[PDB]
C-alpha cells in the first residue's frame, strides 16, 4: 500500500501535519526535494488517505518518456493518429480516472505537455491523440520535483500558469543532512523492512551511528537504504561497527 514517514525532526513533523491538512482535499500538491527525501512516500501516503484512496495511483515519469511518443502516452490514442498505431491505448490520465496522478520529475516535463497539463488542472477535459472526442477526466494531480521551478520559469523552461495551478499546497522534503537526528529511526526501518523480507539483518552500533550522521548523503535515504543492504551481505547478522563502513562513510 504505502509506508510510513519515520522521524522526529521537526521539518519531517511538519510534513505529516500538512500531509493530513491537503490529503482528503483534492487540491493539487506539489512535493519538493532532492533526489531520495521521500517524495513518492509522501505522494503514496496522501493518495491512500484521500477521498480516491480506493482509486488507482497511477505513476508518470517525466524524465523518461521520449517525446515522439509523450503525448500518446499521457493521453491515449485512436488507432490511425500515427504509425505503427494497431493496438490503442488509454493514456496514464484516462488510467487515473477516479484517482491520482503522480508526476515524477514534473520539472522535466516538455513545454507543450505543460500546456496540455495545464487544460487538464482547467478545463479537466483532454483530446486522445488524433482525436476530437473531448474526453472529461477526474483526476487528483500530485507532482515531485528536484528543480528550481521558479528558475526555470525565469529561464522560459516552465510555465508560470502551469507553475501557480500546480503550486497550491507545497510540501518540501529537508535532505537527510538536515535531519540527521532521524538517522538513527531511519536505520530502525530500514533493517525492519529488511528482516520483515527474509532479506538479512545486522543493526548499526552508536560509533557507526555517529559516523553515518555526519555524511553528506546526496542520494539521501535512498543512499542510506542502499547502505543498509550491501553491509547486510558484507556482515550478515553482524553489528556494524566504524570499521565495518565504507571508507566515504567514515567521518571521526
Ligand atoms: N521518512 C521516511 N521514512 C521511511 N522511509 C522513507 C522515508 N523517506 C524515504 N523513505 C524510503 O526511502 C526510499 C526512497 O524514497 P522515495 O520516496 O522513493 O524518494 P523520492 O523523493 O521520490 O526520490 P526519487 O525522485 O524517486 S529518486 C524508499 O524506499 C522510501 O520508502
Ligand atoms: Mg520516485
Amino acid at each position: 500500500l504505502f509506508r510510513s514517514l519515520v522521524g522526529t525532526s521537526r521539518a519531517i513533523q511538519q510534513v505529516r501535519q500538512m500531509m493530513q491538512q491537503v490529503a482528503d482535499t483534492d487540491a493539487s500538491v506539489l512535493i519538493l526535494g532532492e533526489s531520495g527525501t521521500g517524495k513518492e512516500v509522501v505522494a503514496r501516503n496522501l493518495h491512500y488517505h484521500s477521498k480516491r484512496r480506493e482509486g488507482p495511483f497511477v505513476p508518470v515519469n517525466c524524465g523518461a518518456i521520449p517525446a515522439e511518443l509523450l503525448e500518446s502516452e499521457l493521453f491515449g490514442h485512436e488507432k490511425g493518429a500515427f504509425t505503427g498505431a494497431i493496438t490503442s491505448r488509454a493514456g496514464r490520465f484516462e488510467l487515473a480516472n477516479g484517482g491520482t496522478l503522480f508526476l515524477d520529475e514534473i520539472g522535466d516535463m516538455p513545454l507543450p505537455m505543460q500546456v496540455k497539463l495545464l487544460r487538464v488542472l482547467q478545463e479537466r477535459t483532454f483530446e486522445r491523440v488524433g482525436s476530437n472526442k473531448t474526453q472529461n477526466v477526474d483526476v487528483r494531480i500530485i507532482a515531485a520535483t528536484n528543480k528550481n521551478l521558479e528558475k526555470m520559469i525565469e529561464d522560459g523552461t516552465f510555465r508560470e500558469d502551469l507553475y501557480y495551478r500546480l503550486n497550491v499546497f507545497p510540501i518540501e522534503m529537508a535532505p537527510l543532512r538536515e535531519r540527521v537526528e532521524d538517522i538513527a529511526l531511519l536505520l530502525n526501518e530500514l533493517i525492519s523492512r529488511m528482516e520483515h523480507e527474509k532479506r538479512g539483518s545486522i543493526r548499526f552500533n552508536s560509533a557507526a551511528i555517529m559516523s553515518l550522521c555526519r555524511h553528506d548523503w546526496p542520494g539521501n535515504v535512498r543512499e542510506l537504504a542502499n547502505l543498509v543492504e550491501r553491509l547486510a551481505i558484507m556482515h550478515p547478522y553482524g553489528v556494524i561497527g566504524v570499521g565495518e563502513l565504507p571508507k566515504k562513510f567514515r567521518h571521526v
